[PDB]
Order: structure tokens, then sequence, then C-alpha cells
């Protein structure tokens, strides 16, 4: 079990954490997280405490939400995702800058996406699974000082794969519509 | 979004958890969460604590296990796909030794399976592929592996002929 640990090139506190995986024809085994090698990452005595599941859509953005407090690692174990992680610190010099990781089965990269940055995700395979692991101080009253922003955010720019995703549950009735 | 946990002891395997989470489902897909520490970790014994994730993923007709040892706990489901998993009592001394539980596990039948030290594991996958998520807990190889098609624990499996080695694929 190994990690490959690396600050990012541009938004400081983010890590880009990649396992090592062992792959033959039947298919793939691998590490996400060990509290010793990860949870090492956080705030003294802080550790992740949850784990969540997001299957999507082709096509389906989720994001950018974000808050004060929550640290997030997240990663693509089903598919292909765009993950996108914006510093909404507004005291850093890369405040609303971005960076986007391209996540899929040969590229297992593992994101920690500190407090005080908007997370988001685009699914363009077929349909994709998000892990996330969250940790956060305070079990008990939902986090103050949250934000949503919009995925197509004027300030942000994102650069998404397309113009046209699905957001809204609404908004996939346009889409495949069977013949 | 509530979290919620339905939590029930198997009735067959004394030490086996049955965890069955809330979902939201819609047309853009589904959301929820596998685990907490506080209601999850409390499951196990003297403060012990869940702390490795790890991901399998196989094609189709792949068969995993059966493996377990003393000292390591498990907790266990299907992420995509489909899966029949199987926990075994590996315990020499306990009054269900060779018995085993089995669960088809999928999107619409989200258990997720707590499989305590002294338990063997197993699964096998009835989808075009699917990956398997489980977390350990403890404070080489397996101490025990047994095979799939042991007699002496006789599982009932969708097939007798799985893929057990990267020939036979």
């Amino acid at each position: 079990i190994e990690f490959n640990i690396q600050e990012s090139k541009i938004l400081k506190g983010v890590y880009i954490i990649t396992p090592n995986k062992f792959r033959d024809l039947r298919g793939e085994i691998w590490t996400a997280f060990t509290s010793k090698a990860v949870d090492k990452l956080l705030p003294n005595g802080l550790k992740f405490i949850h784990d969540k599941f997001i299957h999507s859509k082709h096509n389906v953005i989720r994001g950018i939400h974000g808050d004060v407090k929550t640290y997030k690692l997240a990663t693509c174990v089903y598919g292909e995702i765009h993950q996108v992680v914006v510093d909404c610190r507004k005291d850093s010099p890369t405040y609303l800058k971005y960076e986007k990781f391209i996540i899929n089965q040969d590229n297992q990269q593992i994101i920690l996406v500190p407090a005080g940055f908007g997370n988001a995700h685009y699914v363009t395979s077929e349909s994709a699974v998000y892990y996330y692991k969250c940790a956060y101080k305070g079990d008990y009253v939902d986090a103050p000082d949250q934000f949503t922003y919009a995925w197509n955010d004027e300030r942000i720019g994102i650069d998404w794969p397309t113009n046209s995703p699905i957001l809204s549950e609404r908004d996939i009735l346009a889409t495949k519509n069977k013949g």
C-alpha cells in the first residue's frame, strides 16, 4: 500500500494523492485511503469520518458546493469525471481560481479539497460513481457560511467539456428520449 | 439530507451486521452515505475503528474469496453493478462454524455487511462488471483461504463455472 502525495501546483492546501493499483485481466484492486497516510494531512486532531457515493448519468454536473469547515477527499471509482476545486478563501492570492482533474481508472487521482473551497464534478462516461470522504469539527449543527455557486459562474469561468450539462432533474427530460 | 442507517444483527451468524443506508434517487442518479464513524465504528469492539478503504473492480463471472483472518473486521458492499456477497463463520468453537449467509447486493438492495474477525469473505459478479467497496479495521497472505465451492460449506452460487484466475478469462 503506497501513496504518492503531492501538493497542488497552483492552489495552496490542495493535495493530489495517487494509490498504487494491482491490475490483471480479471480487474483491479487498490487502497483509496488509510488513516495513517491521509488523516495526517488534516488539521491537528481531525480525521475523516464519513464515506459518501454519488452515481450520476452522463453529462450531469454536481456542484459547486462548499463551506468554511469541511475537508473532502474525492475520486471516481467507476467511469470518468472532470473534478473541479475552486479556492473560495477571500484573503487568498488564488481566490476564485480553480483546478480541474480528469479522473478515471488509468488516472486514479484522489483530491484533498480543503475547508474554504468549492467542490464540483462533471460526468463524461456513460455513468460515473463518485466517492468522497468528509472531515469536519462539530457533528450536530450544519455548517455556517455554506455557499453554492453556479457551474457556469462568470467570475470563476470554468472550462467544462460541454455548454449543455444536466443540472436540475427537469433538464434530463430533453435528453435520451427513446424512439 | 438526512443520514440514517438500519442496523440489524444477523439471526444466522452471531456478530454479523446487515446495515442499510437511506438513499436519495432521481432521474440524474443516486446519493447515499455508506459509513459514518459515529454510527458504525460503535459496532466494533473496545474502541477499534475502521482505518482503511479498498476497492475491487471485477469483470462478469469473477469470484473473489473465501478469505479471512482472526484479527480483521470488514465492512463490505457493492457500489456499481451486482454481486452475490457471502460471509462464512470460520470460528472453530462457534455453534455456527462453517455456516454461511448470502446477500444479493445492487443499487436496489444496498446492504452493507459487517464481517467480523474470524469470518471468511467472498463475492461473485453477476453484472457486466462490479465495483466492490470494503473498509477494514485491525489493531502477508490472508490467515485462511477456502475454496469457493468447499463442500463443507456448500455455498449456493449462481454458477458452477466462475473465473478463478487470470488464465480462465
